[PDB]
């Protein structure tokens, strides 16, 4: 290995690369690599290829839950040291997106957002909720948030990547050049190569955002309205659709206090009808607009667009704050988080896609019964449109329906809870997964984590052969991101 950066063994370095946000694994590698670029990364890969047991896993921000970015006794590539390696904007006359910003696979989304807006007036159009995540990390899964119904997830918003494959080759790919690789890497859980650069689409950045949260007590009403809103003609309705499932109680972390947006308007439960479940549903909406716009004009447009929603009057919270605060709103929960001690404890989260034909059986038992007291955080569930997603990528979504729902229990661990707590949480996630498999629920996990081949073959379904062909082509010794646990390293 010939590297310009600094390698670290043991101590705090190995310690950190041995932990993640989920807090359930501490797998130590032989070393941590700091690549000053693609060659240092290819060096790491090739060392593993000649070696007897070393593997190779790129790390982004560590946000993962189950150790997918770890390499027991192998190499971890600290992509963090390649973050500022790219920032080149170009225009697209091809209609659709305006420009692009070739950015490093190691760049963080929040920093990208700031620089892009604080010097150019352009922004990517498809995001994730949390921005303290890397470009390569989210592009290796899908990158989903509230703009995906309109623009697809982040993997649908890249037009070129530089990748260091499991063969050690440093390559640039797109739909045209080295295409099978391009599509393999997108959503491919780090299995076919490390993403050092991505060509991320940019649209003109909006000025402002009207942030809305309204409340429903009836699911099929909340779900019918949500589907109706995301099914509207492009740019005729909102620019953000979200929402969750909170408990029908005062629990400041699981209940109605988690709904309002600003401190001067709180949730008055005396507006809820007597015949509502132990849980209510919030619909979360975001409308983009320019600061030159007259408030009376904007107010009239919002009423127009919300005029056909069946929520409950008197339980529709809203605020108008700048596009950038609206996008870093997750920093608001990261704060309460640290203030309450759980931002630091284990997070045995649950994330999944449950197609429309099956989301119904989910609110029935899961939300209203299994986790009716909440999981100590948000419980999202917004609809999406399969049409926006390209089946050429390595991504995996439900088998049937032009509309599927993204799911995700944002489980936290109160500082009090015994360690037995995290076991019951994991156990309950496994149970939900069991309940879905046993009832033939067409669900698939997002950020999937399985420990057996038979679970991975089922998850990939008819695309398992393709996932195997791509592996045999781009990482035949199976040295890449072995922590995903889909393929075992070569003997
Ligand atoms: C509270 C909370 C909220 C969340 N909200 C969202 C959300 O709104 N949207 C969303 O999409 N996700 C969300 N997630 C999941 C989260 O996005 C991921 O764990 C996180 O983005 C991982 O990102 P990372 O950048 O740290 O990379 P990693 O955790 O390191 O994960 C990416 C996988 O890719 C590999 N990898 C890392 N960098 C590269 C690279 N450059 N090239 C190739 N492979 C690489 C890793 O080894 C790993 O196997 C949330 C998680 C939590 C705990």
């Amino acid at each position: 290995l010939n590297i310009q950066g600094e390698i670290l063994c043991g101590g705090a370095a190995a310690d950190i690369a041995g932990r993640d946000f989920g807090g359930m694994n501490c797998v130590k590698p032989l070393a941590v690599v700091r690549p000053v670029g693609p060659e240092d990364i290819a060096g790491a890969v090739k060392a593993a290829l000649r070696s007897d047991k070393l593997t190779v896993a790129a790390r982004g921000n560590g946000h993962s839950i189950n150790g997918q970015a770890m390499a027991e006794g192998g190499l971890v590539v600290d992509m963090s040291t390649t973050a500022e390696n790219h920032f080149e904007v170009g225009y697209l006359s091809g209609g659709d997106a305006t420009a692009f910003v070739d950015v490093s696979g190691g760049a963080l989304w929040e920093d990208v957002l700031k620089r892009c807006v604080s010097e150019y007036g352009l922004a990517p159009r498809s995001w994730t909720d949390y921005l303290g995540l890397t470009v390569g990390g989210t592009l290796s899964n899908a990158g989903v948030s509230g703009q995906a119904f309109r623009y697809g997830p982040q993997t649908s918003n890249v037009t070129e990547l530089d990748v260091v494959t499991g063969n050690g080759d440093v390559v640039t790919c797109s739909e045209i050049e080295n295409s099978e690789l391009f599509f393999s890497v997108l959503g491919g859980l780090g299995q076919f190569g490390i993403i050092t650069r991505a060509r991320v689409l940019l649209q003109p950045a909006p000025d402002m955002v009207r942030w809305i949260r309204v409340v429903y007590t009836e699911f099929d009403e909340f779900t019918q309205d949500a589907e109706w809103l995301v099914s509207q003609k492009n740019e005729s309705s909102f620019d953000y659709v979200e929402g969750f499932v909170f408990v029908n109680g005062a629990d400041p972390v699981n209940g109605w206090p988690t709904v309002p947006l600003h401190p001067d308007h709180e949730f008055d439960p005396t507006r809820l009808p007597q015949s509502c479940g132990s849980v209510l549903y919030c619909l979360e909406l975001g409308l983009h607009y320019r600061d030159s716009d007259s408030n009376s004009t904007i107010d009239k447009r919002v009423e127009r667009l919300i005029g056909r929603l069946r929520f409950n009057e008197g339980l529709r919270f809203e605020v108008d704050l700048p596009y950038v605060d609206f996008l870093l709103r997750v920093k608001r929960s990261e704060e309460i988080a640290k203030e309450n001690g759980t931002w630091e404890t284990p997070h045995p989260w649950l994330n999944l896609f449950v197609s429309k034909r099956d989301i119904g059986d989910f609110n029935r038992t899961v939300f209203k019964e299994l986790v009716k007291n909440g999981v100590n955080g948000p419980m999202l569930v917004y609809p999406l449109l399969r049409s926006r997603w390209d089946d050429r990528t390595s991504v995996v979504i439900p088998e049937e329906g032009e509309i599927f729902y993204i799911v995700a229990l944002l489980r936290f661990v109160p500082p009090c809870a015994k360690v037995s707590s995290v076991e019951k949480m994991v156990a309950q996630n496994q149970e939900i997964v069991h309940w879905c498999v046993k009832n033939g629920i067409d669900y698939k996990l997002y950020l999937p984590h399985y420990k057996s081949q038979e679970e991975w073959i089922r998850h990939f379904g008819n695309r398992w052969s393709r996932f195997v062909d791509r592996k045999a082509m781009f990482d035949p010794m199976a040295i890449l991101s072995p922590g995903q646990k889909i393929f075992n390293r070569s003997l």
